């Protein structure tokens, strides 16, 4: 047993498949769970010494990569050593590696006949999972699943596509390793929706997974075939694969549509177990690095190294826990803030208090300070007066000019009216950004309008 | 003392258990064993099941004693068919209504529920106990390693996955298999272009559907400008509707793709639903693998075993289930069955045309049962058929739109060559 007191912390790992924690139990595992972060990031240090040593050893894709950068196991004598010396994995190199030796890429490490499960994205990348990272997967999930208030014997439904696509097996295994009563009905197909709220008025699931989007759509479906949504008996209902659950408005009227609790979970499909990024019960609000199962490092995209809590940057995750396809700095491209402040459950993880948004995309500096499009966006979009169109203008790292449509009424109403709307709209890309911007209105239906994704910046 | 490998009751299978490579079957003694000495075997079995159901489910305790029976009085496989009475799925709903969800038939209490599953007037609803998911999985992996599967094979399992038994009990084959498992699933439109690029790209060596799924996948592929032959199948077995054991549907799909077509698959109620399954060797219709579940081929008039080589209707009593165990479920589905040598060397008996009808609106007419259900499947095989029919013996076809247009002597054609094949099928002057 490890000096750390970590409950059941080796590499491979091999869960007690029949272990289930005190009912008044707060924690799954109260040790990884609430002992000191600088204890955990020591056992961290090691389990990163052993995962990378494992890949330089099974997988050519992470030794020829590590190489070409000038890295070797050797080196990684700290967090710090872990962040400047490890070249950050994209998706293309996943994609190359998929295409020069498939189906897999040669940073499967297990033999072929290890593969349990086959996955992938929406070129798409395949997932060939082992037996092993599949009960790894299931126990972190319903050690997290716990942490959400859900109990064996809940009635649990996934309504989410049973296909191709990791976020539904994840929870379905999560459920299934939890003792809960498993209802995987999923969805995708027409004609489900009217049937689901048929069985979740007759069944009263406690819990309830799938996209904020779909329990929308669904608290509709509701109501058209009569039914009150709130009447399900829902607890709680867990949300990943799009942005939502940390959204104040989204999350609100998704509460207030079931009278329940909504928990934001999910990183990416690569780094199943998904759930690695999620809300707790107390911690109910963003969600949690549940940093023993996967290292989360929030970074500057400029060099790949940790921000300082309380800043924003984009994931880069590492898995501690697998043998197949494992994932060792794979940068996101998401964006993110991260805190390490006292949590409500106790837990001694690091918090994402708005979740993940955003990205990465067209991302510059304005001395010193890394600007990203979507703020801007995601700013000029919380305003009722904005006409749905910007252009980002530089000139000279230096000066920063925003072009921004009002809408049709706001031009209408007047001189007044436009000028109060550039001023607002002033104010708020400042407090966004942190950075000084110079803001001009542009005549409504101005700006190019695409159908593809807008790239909205000139120059530099 | 049978010699039956990992008989008991409630079943436990070993997890870690896989056969020798070059071994035809899973299980060697309870697949070629002699029938008569697993008839016996599946007696002692029978005791046992309806031992545990008087006892934990009060459904059938109560429509025991409404036929007189009790299990005392089970002592041979003749009182079965004699006294315990048939279970039919109106029976299923009326318990859910007075004991929900599951009825009183579901014996296990309810920590042992591990996955809720159901059916399309009023929905059944599946609560499967942890110990049958188990069961379940090793009796389909056994099976599928008949049909030649094997541990490491990629097995795409292209049905919906949601409330059916389908695809749930087909991925739970291959896991146990030792397969790669590949759920893709089936019924969100845009799905079966990308299935096609999946299966061109991996290349898989077994696939899981439905018949008519399969034909529309082929014809997708063709729109895709990829060849359902380059997938690289060396099977495709199906269940849940006909096909799988008719010679124009079966002769079509192992052309498209260049593979060999299973037919497996009883009922949802009755999972692990390939009970009824061919094999590599005895590739044509199914057998029926007795020792997991119990299939009589009943006379619809009286519930009792027809002689083989005789038609009737299947049913169901399961041998290794302890959540809603079903005993003597009628199916109402139309086979035949035979007791002849099977290529393969299973001891099992065969349904050489697999489920080919309903026992439903079945009329006697000179002593000869005729099934409505035979009649439409022989006339849905000629061309000048108009798609619609009538009974009400008074049969009145309706013609093709072609062959009305083409005059008198093409219809009188109609009419008397929608008598030869007819006549074949019925046995009856039509
Ligand atoms: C865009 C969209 C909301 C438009 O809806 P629509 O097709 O015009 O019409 P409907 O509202 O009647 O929905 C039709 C079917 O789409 C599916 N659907 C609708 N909203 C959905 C959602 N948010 N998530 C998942 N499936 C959804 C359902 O199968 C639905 O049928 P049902 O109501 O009988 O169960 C929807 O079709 C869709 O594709 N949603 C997902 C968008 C997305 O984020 N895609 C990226 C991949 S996840
Ligand atoms: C066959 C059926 C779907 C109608 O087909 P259709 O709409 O005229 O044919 P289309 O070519 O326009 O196909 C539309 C979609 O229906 C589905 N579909 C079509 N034929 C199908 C078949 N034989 N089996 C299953 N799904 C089928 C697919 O999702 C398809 O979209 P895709 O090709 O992008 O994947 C319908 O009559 C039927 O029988 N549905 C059965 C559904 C069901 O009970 N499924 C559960 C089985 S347990
Ligand atoms: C996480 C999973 C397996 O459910 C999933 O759908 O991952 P997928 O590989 O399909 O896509 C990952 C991307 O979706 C977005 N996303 C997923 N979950 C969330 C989330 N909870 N909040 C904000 N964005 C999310 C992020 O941009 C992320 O990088
Ligand atoms: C068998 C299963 C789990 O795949 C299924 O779909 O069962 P379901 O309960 O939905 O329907 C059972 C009925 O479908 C039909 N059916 C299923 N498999 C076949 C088959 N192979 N051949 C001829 N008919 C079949 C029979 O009429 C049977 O009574």
């Amino acid at each position: 047993h490890h000096h750390s007191g970590m409950e059941e912390w080796n590499f491979p790992v091999e869960y007690d498949e029949n272990y289930l924690p005190p009912a008044d139990s707060r924690y799954w595992f109260p040790r990884r769970e609430t002992m000191p972060a600088a204890e955990r990031d020591k056992a961290i240090l090691g389990r990163l010494q052993q995962v990378c040593q494992y890949a330089w050893e099974h997988a050519p894709f992470y030794r020829r990569k590590w190489e070409e950068a000038g890295f070797q196991p050797s080196q990684l004598k700290s967090l710090e050593d872990f962040e400047a010396r490890v070249p950050v994995v994209k998706k293309t190199d996943l994609r190359e590696s998929q295409a020069a030796h498939p189906p897999f890429g040669d940073y499967v490490c297990v033999p072929n006949s290890e593969i349990f499960h086959v996955h992938g994205t929406s070129r798409p990348t395949a997932f060939g999972i082992g037996r092993a990272d599949w009960r790894a997967i299931a126990n972190a999930h319903a050690r997290i699943m716990w942490g959400m208030g859900i109990r064996p014997g809940d009635l649990v439904c996934v309504a989410a596509v049973f296909s191709l696509y990791m976020g539904s097996w994840g929870a379905l295994a999560g459920a299934e390793r939890l003792r809960a009563k498993a209802f995987p009905f999923g969805a995708g197909a027409p004609g489900m929706s009217a049937r689901l709220v048929q069985w979740l008025d007759t069944m009263k699931p406690a819990a309830f997974y799938g996209t904020p989007s779909y329990a929308i759509h669904l608290a509709e479906v509701a109501r058209e075939e009569k039914l009150n949504p709130r009447n399900f008996g829902l607890k709680c209902l867990f949300f990943s694969g799009e942005p939502g659950a940390s959204v104040p408005g989204v999350k609100d009227r998704i509460e207030e549509a079931y009278g329940a609790k909504v928990y934001d979970c999910g990183s990416m499909a690569e780094m199943s177990p998904f759930m690695n990024v999620a809300g707790t019960e107390q911690s109910n609000d963003g969600m949690l690095c549940w940093q023993d199962i996967i290292y989360t490092e929030v970074c500057d995209p400029a060099n790949m190294r940790r921000v300082p809590y309380g800043q924003r940057g984009t994931p880069v995750y590492t898995h501690l826990e697998r043998t197949s396809q494992p994932m060792i700095r794979l940068l996101s491209g998401d964006l993110t803030l991260w805190t390490n402040d006292e949590n409500p459950c106790g837990r001694t993880y690091p918090r994402l208090p708005q979740g993940i948004f955003g990205r990465i995309d067209d991302m510059f500096t304005i001395r010193g300070e890394n600007i990203y499009p979507s703020e801007i966006d995601a700013a000029l979009n919380q305003m009722s007066g904005y006409g749905g169109e910007h252009r980002i203008v530089i000139t000279r790292m230096d000066e920063l000019l925003l072009r921004v449509e009002p809408s049709e009424s706001v031009h209408a109403a007047g001189a007044a009216a436009l000028e109060t709307f550039r001023t607002e709209a002033s104010h708020r890309v400042q407090t966004v950004l942190g950075v000084r911007a110079k803001v001009e209105l542009v005549a409504p239906n101005s700006i190019a309008r695409t159908d593809f994704k807008a790239r909205r910046v000139i120059d530099d």
